[PDB]
This record gives structure tokens, C-alpha cells and sequence, in this order.
């Protein structure tokens, strides 16, 4: 049984997980949220925001490679990247990955994330940060998307890894139909947007709130989920396209990209793909 | 709410995770001879069968867990005319196998007659009437024993669907998870028969679910793993089905489509792509 | 087990410390327009009435509680007739109150009909019958209201009982703990009468508890603190009488055990020496 | 609500408090017991044995006071005093003011305890390891009476300060009847020693184990009880006594010696002994 020393991460209110902690790196207050840095028995280390753990060692894998590598390896040639949010830098990892990739921008509001995960979790960014290609901007996204149209800057890719929608104060103006419309404006012509949506089962409005607001902007989206122990539930993400299907992807395609990429990874597969895009997310059934 | 309450159920999970869960109401609390029985009212998954503080079954998610225990091993058979099922005391699998048109005489074996008794008296969107079906029979008995008894009298089956307690925690279900078990069981299938279990979960109790595989491995050709997320357990329900002849993954969504249709099969969760989608995705194990 | 249940009652206690109490069955939920009422059974503590999430009085510790409100005061007081009690709605205040043969008239206020009626129904161990005694009668109505009603019509009593909700988290209870309400009790007590109250926690909620003591301390000459640890409730009860006249603390245990006698009062805990340790131990504060 | 750290401290089995954590100092799994020093939101700095908070800075005073003054104030001359336990310092800190004191022994078995207080806890040993008066021995207190009772040691006083008797596997031997009777062959004909018991409300029968112990052993016996916040109840202790009765000292006899002696206290003084003296223990009455 957990304890003696336990983290109570909330999961929907009327669920909560109760989590062995061995030990506790760093708690600090920063001006956006709490941060705790923490080793827990089931899931090694973790990042902590506002009580809900963001990535663990053991599980984030599953988490960053469903989040980026669905969306990269659907776009033909990612050579610009935007990630919103990101902050341990396992996202940027993910997809530096892609060979294709020229240019990866990492935009996260709170400096002191990034720098607790520079020092405290290298398992995570494993370098990311200081990869020639990456540049890491601390700023509100919403901010640095409204500059990023009034310049004309475009992307190829945008990946939100954002807190989430149904419990983040910070992030609650980039989950907005209207966000979605100057995502839309960053984009190339053929540009994919992905993002996590929070989980559809416990927080099935906000998530429909995301939903959307992607589909508002979006001819083509895709919805999937991966279970995330760490979480105590199935992420769900949404995938926004403009030009390329991820559903007319075989896995025998899917793995000859990240081939020619030189993409390595734990979990993400062309089987993987298709499984992603045939397992319909759970809601509540009765 | 940050901890769940006043009223709380602490699931277990993995030892060093636990979920808390708000609980609104308590119908039945019985100590049986084989293990605790609590049915209770909560308030994120409904009414929910609780057998020695884990959750077994919750109105809200229980079909996630039933169709995909039932319906890929029953789809893969071409012709399931007799079925086994070795737990499954609310009565929800045998509901979802009686699904299937050519079922001809299914039996449900469980060691404890609290539970059964329990669901027919508490857990009616469970069983829906399943128990009463005559096609069905069932068995209060140790399922260890009654495959034992089933050896003897040279009984067989198409489809044994092994729904137990969990075999990284349960005392009462350990002898049914051996590879010796297993060999019993493939001496009660027809040639081309298969078999479904439940496995625990591969991410918290690898070791517990890699016995079992070894297991399954040992006596039968054909072995696909699959794994479902049910919120109520807090964790991916891990199957393990094993085939003498027919291939899941051989299967189209459209030829599962149509042995469904064909068959007069319903359900909220399981169709043709579903079955491609639990077989292509790999199970869970912590990565570091 | 050092995480009790599987069912769990958790219980507020300071918002940085909660307690754990493992629960056997649930006899009733309702949600009355002023409160959050359950009535359950501890394995600890027998049967319990929570309100708000807060035990407010358990089968097996209820006596320390209720004895230690009561009785000081009453045996303070020479000759107690007319005894008021604002709360209380299980009815031991009622209950230990009537106990003292010199009390010809005891009215008991609770803001809570389904308070009253729940412990009617579920809690006989708490009034054991006090509800019907001839000299009690059962008011329905705002602790504030009924007080502001007694001073018009004059109505004089000899004893004041506050047996409330706690006045660091009861909303319904907190016009009850001001400066001015105890003016106004001050104004419904004969010259000699004596008023007593719980005042939540002075180690966990000491601006709170000093608020109360300061309203009471400007209202009566005589003021005397004294706590008792209720085990259910996680901490020691803090108590605060105030006199007009008759000075607890110059009351020898033999005077206190004669008064007892005297008026045919039997207690499981309050006696001449429990009252002697009341009146001389200091209440605890945070030392650091 | 406690969060997001939390302890699980065990009280009864059936029921545990639940308390907020802010910082893990350090966690040490010594030979004997799992010790953690903390920060707790109640009760400041923990320490901290199999899960059970032993001591904390808010209100260790309460214990420590209570365990040892009414024990040192009944005897008219105590000179040599012995604890057993006491691992943090603070039984020993608050015997050390007994001017009368001339030597005090303490003996812990457990060396990794001794130093992480060393470290870790100031405020509960405020230096009583290093006074001219002070020995601390490192050994089983069992084996340490035995050689005491061989070499013909006497002592005024013995202060047991153990891990609980109804949970500690290391003090079980330090309980028992026989133990009570080499307790009596090292104090002189005068000597007192007091314990603390566990709690008689949630666990009674072991309660009744040390009482009945107790009372084979000495003539005179008090018992006495004082709520700890942060143990989630009222610590039990018993005093036996070959020759001075705790219950005829007067108020004004305890605050004339306790001046005397030169002995400060934030909570003990001759009117606390009085109620201590007079205050029945909690039963579960029904
Ligand atoms: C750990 S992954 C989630 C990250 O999202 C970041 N985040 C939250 N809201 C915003 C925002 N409005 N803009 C950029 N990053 C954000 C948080 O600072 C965190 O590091
Ligand atoms: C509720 S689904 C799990 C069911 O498996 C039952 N069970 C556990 N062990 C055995 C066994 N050895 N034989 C038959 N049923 C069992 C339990 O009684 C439970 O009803
Ligand atoms: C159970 S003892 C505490 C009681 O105080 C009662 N109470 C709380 N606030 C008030 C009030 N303002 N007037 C009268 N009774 C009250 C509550 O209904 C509860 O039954
Ligand atoms: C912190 S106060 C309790 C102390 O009692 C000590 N203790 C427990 N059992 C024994 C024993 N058998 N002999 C001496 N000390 C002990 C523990 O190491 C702890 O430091
Ligand atoms: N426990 C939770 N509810 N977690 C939600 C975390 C997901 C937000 N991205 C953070 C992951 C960073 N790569
Ligand atoms: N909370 C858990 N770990 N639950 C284990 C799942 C129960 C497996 N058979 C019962 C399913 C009902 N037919
Ligand atoms: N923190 C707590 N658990 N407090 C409950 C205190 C009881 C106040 N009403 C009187 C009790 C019923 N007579
Ligand atoms: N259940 C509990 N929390 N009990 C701890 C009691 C501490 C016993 N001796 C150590 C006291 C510190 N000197």
C-alpha cells in the first residue's frame, strides 16, 4: 500500500490517484504554478505542476512519441516545427528526431519549468535544448502566436503540449476556437496541428470544447488516445490537417519515414499508427 | 475536490499506487467464505461489484471490459456452439457471449455463490437476465475443479473464456492461471478451439502477467496479446487469447462486421475496427 | 492496515492534516438545505453523525463530549430549573442535560429538522429517549432568531448550552459566535445564570477560538477554558463557560460529587476530580 | 484539504492521519527502522520512524514535558538518570535541566537516529548530547540493563522514551514483566521510573500488558495521559515508583522545586500536574 510519503494527484474530482513518493528534488513556486520535482516508486521521476504529474521516467515515452511522431511522420517534409508548452523538453526531443527538420521552436511561458528540467531531468530533454536546430523562447504562446502572424512567420507542424484544458488557468486562451483560427494562420498551406485535449472519458466538455474548435478550423482531424499510467488515464489527442490524411497512411509507409528520417523510438510503429487510428476514445457508457 | 469525499473507496493498484475513488452510497457488504463483497454506488462510474477492495465491474465502463474479453475470441472461432466461462459471477460475460446466435449451450462456473447472488440481486443492467437464459447454465464450483471433472467426463468446448480475479492478487483464482492449468483447458477444447483470459496488467505486474503468457504459450500455437484501458480499475486490462487453428489477426474489420451481423451481435465498444486496433497496438511495460 | 479500508471516511481536521476512518456500512445520505448529513458506521468509533464532512458525535466517544459540555456548567450552577441548549441535534446535550433532577424546563433549538429526525431514526445510543421527556421540547428554528424572540418576550434561563457546528468552518453557526450574540444570551440569563460553549480548537484554529473567548470574556466576569480530547474528532475540544455569578473553578471535587448525588446524576467520565483536572490543565496552543 | 505531499501517519489500523508535507530532508533505512526527517505544514520538522511521527517541533514540547518533569519532580534528589530511547535528544534535553542531575546515560540502539538529530533536528536536542553531564550509548537497551544489573549500576530516575509498545518490533523486549523487574534492580530504594504506554483508547490491551508490568514491579503507580496533535491522540504514561507518591505533590511543592532545580518549561508546571494526576485516561466507552 502507497506511502508513507504519498503525492494526491487529482484526476477528475471525483477520482484521485494515490502515488509513493521516495523523494523530493525541488518545490518551487514560480509566478505561473507550482513545480515539484519528485522520485516516485511506480514511476520514477516525475515533473509535477500544480499536482498533476506532466511526464514521468517510466511512461513519458509513450506520452511524447503519441503526441509528436503521428503528426511528423504524417507531413511529408516537417522542416519547421512550433511546439506551444513543452517545457521538460522531451517534445522537442521527440521531434528533432526527424531528419527533415531544419528549424524546431519550443515556446514556454514559465522559465523556471525549463530550468528545473535542464537540471533536474535529463532523462527527458537528453540535450533537445541545446541542439543547434532548437531555439527555446520563454513567452506566453498566445503572445508569441499573435507576433508570429503580425510577422508572417509559417510552420509546417505545430505541437501543443500544453497544461490542460480542463484544469489550467495558463493555457485556457490557447484551447479557444478563435486560437485555433491563427494557428491556422501560422500554418503552410499543407501544415498539421496536433494537440493533447485533456481525456474524454472525465472531462468529456472540455474535451468537446477542443474538438470543436479544431474542427471549426481544420477539414481534416483525426482523434486518438494512449493510456498513461502515470496520468491514471488515456490522453486523448486531436490531430488537425490541411492537406494530408493520417488515416491513408499503411504502416509499411509510417515506417519507411521514420526510416529514412533516422527516427528511433520506444513505442510509436506503423502497427502503432494504425492501431491510433482505428480505436475509437473511451466516453462514459452509461 | 483534490481528495475525493467525505466517502472514499482506496482501490488498490500496484502497491505503490492507489486510486481514491468517491463513494455515494453502500448497498452490500458480505463477508462470503471465499473473499469480501462490497456492491457500492460511485459517483464517477456508477454502481460498481467490488471483491477484496478492487473494482470487478462498474455500470459505467463494464462493457469496455466484457466485449473485449468476449467478442475478439467468439469473432475469431468461425462456429462458437459451446462456451465455457470460468468466473464472471456478475453475469456481464456470459450476457456478451449468449450475444452470439450460434452459441448453443453456455456454462458459467464460479466458486462463490455470494457474488452471483449479489448480482441478481443488485447489478440488473449486469447480467440483464443472463443467468435465466436456457441456453445458459450456472455452476457454483471451484473452476479448477469442475475442469477437472469436465477432463473425466471427456466434455468439450469452442470457446473457454477465463474471467477471474486478478492473478497478481488473488489467492482463490492462482491454481487457474498455471501452465499445468492450461494444459487441462486445452483438453476440453475441440481441435480448433480458443481460449481468453484476462491477464492482470504487463505495466505494474509483468512478472505475474509473464507467467501467464509462458503459460498460454506453452499449450497453444496461436497467442495474440491485447490490452484495454477500463477507467474503474485505474489501469489497461491486459487479455491473452489462445487459438489451436483460427488466427485473430488474420481477420479484417469487415469479415468481423459481418460475423457480428450475421450473428445478431450488439454491442456499445467492439467492431471491426476496434479488433484491428487491439490487434496492432503493443501492451504497455514502463520503458525506464 | 496504515491506509484504513477499503471504504474511508476522510475526515477535515485542520486543511494540512485530514483523518482516515475506515467505514463499515452507510445508514443515510441527505442533503438538507443547510447541511451535508450521513450517518455511517466506524470500526473505531461505532456509529457516527457527520455533518459537513465533520463527526459530530460517535457511538464510542460521544459521553466525553457531551458529559464535559454539560456538566461542568449545571454543577456550577446551585440550582439549575430552566436550561437552554442551541444545537444538539442528536439529543445527548438534551439527554445529560435533563439528567440534573433540579431541571423542570429544557428547551432544545436546532436550525435542522432532518438533523432531529435522522437521529430520531438512527441514532437511539445519543438521545436515548430525551426528545420525549415531558420537560424538554423540541424547537425547530435559527439559534439567532429563537434568542432575539426570547428577549422580547422576556423569556429568563438559568443555564445556556451551545452545542453548534464549529465557528471555523459552519456557516449557518457563525452569527452565533459574535460578540454581540453573547450580549443578547446575556439578556436571556437570570442574574445568576451561566452559559458554556465549544469553541472549536485553540491549537489548530487559535484566531477563531480567540475571537469566541474575547466575545465572551466581554459579555460575563467569570470565564473559565478547559478542553477534553474527543478521539473521533481528531483533536481536544476547546470549552468556554461563562458566569454571572458562581465561579467553577472555586468548586471542590467533594462539592461536585455531593451536587451530583444530590440530583441523581450517573456519568460514564465527569466527576468532582474530572472537573478538579478541567479546571487546572492549560489548552493547548502551537508551542513554535 | 492535505496536499499535494502528504504522510500517511498510522493511529489506530482503522484509522491514519493524513498530513501535508513541504520538504523530505532525508530518508535513511537504518538496520533498526526507516526514519525520514520532514516538513510538515502543522507541526514544522518531523521526526519520523516506520511512519510514525515520534516527535515534532510545534508540540514535542508536550511530550517531552510530560514524559519526563512529573517523574524528575517526584523525586526529591535525582542525580543519576537513565533513559532508554530517546533518540532525538529531547527527553534527555529536559532531564539535563534538573540542576540536581549529575549524570545522565541515554542509550539508543540506533546510531542512524542519533545522528540525523545531530544533523537535522536542533531545536529538539538544543545541544543536551554535548553536555559535561550526558553519556549516549549506542546499544539495545535490553543488553544495556542486563550489564547494568552485572555491574551493580544504580539510577534515581529511568525515563523510557521507545517506539510504541503495540507496533515496535525493536522494543518488545523493553515491555514486558521481566523487563519491569531488572528495571527495579538498577534504581536505588527511592528510584522512579516512568514510560510512555502507546494509548489506552485505541490500544488497550497492549495498554494493559505495560500497566500490569508495571504494577508486579513497583508499589506505587500514576497514570496520566496529554493529547499530542501531530500522534492523532493522547500518549499514556506510567510512573511507578518504590517510595514517593506523584499524587500527594502539591502544585506549589512542583513549581518550588522545578524553581529550584533552575528547570524552564513552556507547558508543565504544579497546576498541570495536578490535572495530570487527577485527569481519568480515555476508554472506548461503548
Ligand atoms: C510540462 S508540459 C506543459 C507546459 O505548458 C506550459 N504552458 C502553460 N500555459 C502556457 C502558455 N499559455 N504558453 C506557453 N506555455 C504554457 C507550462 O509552463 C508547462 O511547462
Ligand atoms: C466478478 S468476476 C471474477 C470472479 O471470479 C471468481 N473466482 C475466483 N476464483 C475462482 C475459482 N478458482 N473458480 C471459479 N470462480 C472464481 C470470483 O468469485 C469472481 O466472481
Ligand atoms: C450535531 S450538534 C451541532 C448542531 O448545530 C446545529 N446548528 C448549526 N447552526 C445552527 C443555528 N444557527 N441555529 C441552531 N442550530 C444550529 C446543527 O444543525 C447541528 O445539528
Ligand atoms: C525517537 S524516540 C524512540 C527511540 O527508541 C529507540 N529504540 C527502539 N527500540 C529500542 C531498544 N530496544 N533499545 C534502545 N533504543 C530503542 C529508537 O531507536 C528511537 O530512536
Ligand atoms: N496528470 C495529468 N493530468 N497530466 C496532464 C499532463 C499533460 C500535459 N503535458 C505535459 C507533458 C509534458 N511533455
Ligand atoms: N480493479 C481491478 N484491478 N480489477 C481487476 C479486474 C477484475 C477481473 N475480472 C472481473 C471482471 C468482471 N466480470
Ligand atoms: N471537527 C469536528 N469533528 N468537530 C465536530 C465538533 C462537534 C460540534 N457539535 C457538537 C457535536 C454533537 N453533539
Ligand atoms: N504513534 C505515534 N505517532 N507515536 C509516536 C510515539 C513516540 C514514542 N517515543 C518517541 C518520542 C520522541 N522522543
Amino acid at each position: 500500500v502507497p506511502g508513507p510519503i504519498t503525492l494526491i494527484e487529482p484526476l477528475s474530482g471525483n477520482t484521485s490517484l494515490l502515488i509513493k513518493i521516495n523523494a523530493i528534488h525541488s518545490v518551487k513556486k514560480s509566478p505561473y504554478q507550482e513545480i515539484i520535482i519528485a522520485d516516485t516508486e511506480d514511476y520514477g521521476r516525475v515533473l509535477i505542476l500544480d499536482d498533476y504529474i506532466q511526464s514521468s521516467y517510466v511512461d513519458e515515452q509513450y506520452y511524447h512519441e503519441s503526441l509528436v511522431h503521428p503528426a511528423m511522420a504524417t507531413h511529408p517534409n516537417p522542416r519547421d516545427v512550433l511546439i506551444l508548452g513543452g517545457g521538460e523538453g522531451a517534445t522537442l526531443r521527440e521531434a528533432l528526431k526527424h531528419g527533415t527538420v531544419k528549424r524546431a521552436v519550443m515556446v514556454d511561458i514559465d522559465r523556471d519549468v525549463v530550468e528545473l528540467s535542464r537540471a533536474y531531468l535529463p532523462q527527458m530533454h537528453q540535450g533537445a535544448f541545446d541542439d543547434p536546430r532548437a531555439k527555446v523562447v520563454i513567452q506566453d504562446g498566445f503572445v508569441y502566436v499573435e507576433e508570429a502572424i503580425k510577422a508572417g512567420d509559417k510552420y509546417d507542424v505545430i505541437i501543443m503540449d500544453l497544461t490542460d484544458p480542463y484544469s489550467s488557468d495558463i493555457a485556457k486562451q490557447l484551447y479557444t476556437r478563435e486560437f485555433f483560427a491563427k494557428i491556422r494562420r501560422i500554418l503552410n498551406d499543407d501544415g498539421v496541428v496536433v494537440t493533447q485535449a485533456g481525456n474524454s472519458f472525465y472531462f468529456p466538455a472540455e474535451y468537446d470544447m477542443v474538438l470543436e474548435g479544431v474542427k471549426a478550423n481544420f477539414p481534416i482531424v483525426a482523434e486518438y488516445e494512449v493510456w498513461i499510467p502515470s496520468f491514471g488515464y488515456a490522453v486523448n489527442f486531436i490531430l488537425g490537417s490541411l492537406r494530408y490524411d493520417p488515416h491513408a497512411l499503411t504502416p509499411s509507409e509510417v515506417d519507411e519515414r521514420l526510416r529514412a528520417r533516422g527516427v528511433k523510438t520506444a513505442f510509436y510503429t506503423g502497427r502503432v499508427h494504425l492501431a491510433l487510428m482505428n480505436m475509437p476514445i473511451h466516453r462514459k457508457l452509461r
